[PDB]
């Protein structure tokens, strides 16, 4: 079997974005506890991430920005109000106790995973605490402070001429796209809701610039996309990307805010529909870093990432959930898998095929 390494620090669920903030790191602990109770620890290597250093983070981020994140605390915010404005910290990216440590552990898992892949010590590495795709070189954005994904891709680029990034979070992976927009050494592929929706980027027509022209791919979608519709475009697009780009490593952001029932997202994917993306990417037999992402209905985040860990291990697991420390969260049914809702799919067959056809025309422009 393909080998899987998995990163988790038992404090990650203790970082708290603040009362009423929808981002709940506790969801990572729920995920871990569920997959432990399913027995999946028997089949993979489990590591604690290191705390990523300033030196590691400044491989992408500016020194001033990282020094600020290392400095800012609830008790000294009054003294830092102008830096808070410059670095976009204090509102949707709040100041909280242990903010910097949270960044260090999230990032540590992603970079450590990348090193493992580079050293050919694993076939897949998993960091559900990562996937912070909105963070920018010198500013926080969209709940994200340090871009673990960009840092992990930079690590892979030490050994790999061509790295493929795939993002199935409901939001456009703008910070990752931006970092690599002018290079052909990373192709970014984002599927996301588009139409006056955060972050506002990821138009069909954003295809990269300079040497990077045609190395950014964006599939904009409407509310209510379902497993059938998503599956019919994901496999063909990734197949064509693989054929034309021929990457030697892949990073897959597995943001679960694209699931049905998400508190913030308006897609209608099941856990099986979402996990099909992991199965498709695995068929290409390339070194693969799987990262977390959004997701705000936390029972469904735990289900999603537990099932995707099982997919990585080629292990079926039963729909009947095992007893676990969060069992009451999974009522009323106590099953792993979720049903779609009755929401309308605004993505017509013709819309999906037309967008796919435009993306195929762009991919045919590769050498
Ligand atoms: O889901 C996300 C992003 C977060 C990202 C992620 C992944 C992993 C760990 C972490 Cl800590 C964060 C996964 N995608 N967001 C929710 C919606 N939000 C806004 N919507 C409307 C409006 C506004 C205005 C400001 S923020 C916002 C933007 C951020
Ligand atoms: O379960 S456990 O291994 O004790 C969790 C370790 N947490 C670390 C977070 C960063 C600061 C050092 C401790
Ligand atoms: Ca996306
Ligand atoms: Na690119
Ligand atoms: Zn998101």
């Amino acid at each position: 079997k393909k080998k899987v390494c998995y990163y988790y620090d038992g404090d990650i669920g203790n970082y708290y974005y603040g009362q009423g903030h929808p981002m709940k790191p506790h969801r990572i602990r729920m995920t871990h506890n569920l997959l432990l109770n399913y027995g999946l620890y028997r089949k993979m290597e489990i590591y604690r991430p290191h705390k990523a250093t300033a030196e590691e983070m400044t491989k992408y981020h500016s020194d001033e920005y990282i020094k600020f994140l290392r400095s800012i605390r609830p008790d000294n915010m009054s003294e830092y109000s102008k830096q808070m404005q410059r670095f976009n910290v204090g509102e949707d990216c709040p100041v909280f106790d242990g903010l910097f440590e949270f960044c260090q552990l999230s990032t540590g898992g992603s970079v450590a995973g990348a090193v493992k892949l580079n050293r050919q010590q694993t076939d897949m590495a998993v960091n559900w605490a990562g996937g912070l795709h909105h963070a920018k070189k010198s500013e926080a954005s969209g709940f994200c402070y340090v871009n673990d994904i960009v840092l992990a891709i930079l690590e892979l680029l030490k050994y790999h001429q061509r790295v493929l990034y795939i993002d199935i979070d409901i939001h456009h992976g703008d910070g990752v796209e931006e970092a690599f927009y002018t290079t052909d050494r990373v192709m970014t592929v984002s599927f996301h809701k588009y139409g006056e929706y955060f972050p506002g980027t990821g138009d069909l027509r954003d295809i990269g610039a300079g040497k990077g022209k045609y190395y950014a791919v964006n599939f904009p979608m409407r509310d209510g996309i379902d497993d059938e519709s998503y599956g019919q475009i994901f496999k063909p697009i990734i197949s064509k990307v693989m054929e034309m780009y021929q990457p030697s490593a892949v990073v897959l952001q597995c943001g679960a805010d694209s699931l049905s029932g998400d508190r913030l997202g308006c897609f209608n994917l099941t856990v099986k529909g979402h996990a099909k993306c992991v199965e498709v990417v695995k068929t290409f037999n390339l070194p693969l870093l799987m990262l977390g992402g959004g997701g705000y209905t936390i029972r469904n985040v735990a289900r999603c990432w537990t099932y995707e860990t099982a997919v990585a291990l080629d292990c079926e697991i039963p729909n009947e959930l095992p007893y676990n420390d969060y069992f009451e969260y999974f009522g009323p049914d106590f099953k792993l898998h979720i049903s779609p809702s009755n929401m309308t799919n605004q993505n017509t067959p013709e819309y999906m095929e037309k967008i796919k056809q435009r993306l195929f025309e762009n991919l045919r422009m590769l050498p």
